[PDB]
């Protein structure tokens, strides 16, 4: 997350680490036993951090849960990042607290000038790098779908969106793949691309989770 701010330890209760030996990517937990990310933070060995703040200490209310399942979208495509989600089965349950806490889905998509929340351990800096141990957050609007497309033609899907800021200086990150983008409640996007990060006139894109609700709902309880 560039130009956002220390959240306050566990503010963001849905927000998971991805952990292979290191941070990599993020999540949100929407359920005791389910995960939502991104296609493109598909690993093995995954371990499901939750209850997180200080990702380089262990300072109380965290759990860690082996993923069992990892389920990347069957259409999903490396090249386009087109259906950019992942569905990950912890093999316990959490146990859910007020530090520990599922994100509702969605019941209608989000429009144009919504307000999001947008976290994450990624980068701090829009040139080089730079990793935080404490959970960053970003306030960001989703933008229009001309802008978005005006920002990146022709590779903008319908599984899309833009949010962020024109000008430079705010976005998420690499290592913020795969979190959240939480509007009004609601987890509408996840953390997928962008071209470079908080660069002027290149917004991030995010995954429309509102298109993958029933996907969602029906894989989950095929599993
Ligand atoms: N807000 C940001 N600037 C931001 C930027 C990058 C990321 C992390 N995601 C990535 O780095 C992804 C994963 C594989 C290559 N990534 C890309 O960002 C590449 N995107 C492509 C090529 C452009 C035309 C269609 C989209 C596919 C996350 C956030
Ligand atoms: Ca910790």
């Amino acid at each position: 997350i560039v130009g956002g701010y220390t959240c306050g330890a566990n503010t963001v209760p849905y927000q998971v680490s991805l952990n292979s030996g290191y941070h990599f990517c993020g999540g949100s937990l929407i359920n005791s036993q389910w995960v939502v990310s991104a296609a493109h933070c598909y690993k093995s060995g995954i371990q499901v951090r939750l209850g997180e703040d200080n990702i380089n200490v262990v300072e109380g209310n965290e759990q860690f849960i082996s993923a069992s399942k990892s389920i990347v979208h069957p259409s999903y495509n490396s090249n386009t990042l087109n259906n950019d989600i992942m569905l990950i089965k912890l093999k316990s349950a959490a146990s859910l607290n007020s530090r520990v806490a599922s994100i509702s889905l969605p019941t209608s998509c989000a429009s144009a000038g919504t307000q999001c929340l947008i976290s994450g351990w990624g980068n701090t800096k829009s040139s080089g790098t730079s990793y935080p141990d404490v959970l960053k957050c970003l306030k960001a609007p989703i933008l229009s779908d001309s802008s978005c497309k005006s920002a990146y033609p022709g590779q903008i899907t319908s599984n899309m969106f833009c949010a962020g800021y024109l000008e430079g200086g705010k976005d998420s990150c690499q290592g913020d793949s795969g979190g959240p983008v939480v509007c009004s409640g609601k987890l509408q996007g996840i953390v997928s691309w962008g071209s470079g990060c908080a660069q002027k006139n290149k917004p991030g894109v995010y995954t429309k989770v509102c298109n993958y609700v029933s996907w969602i709902k029906q894989t989950i309880a095929s599993n």
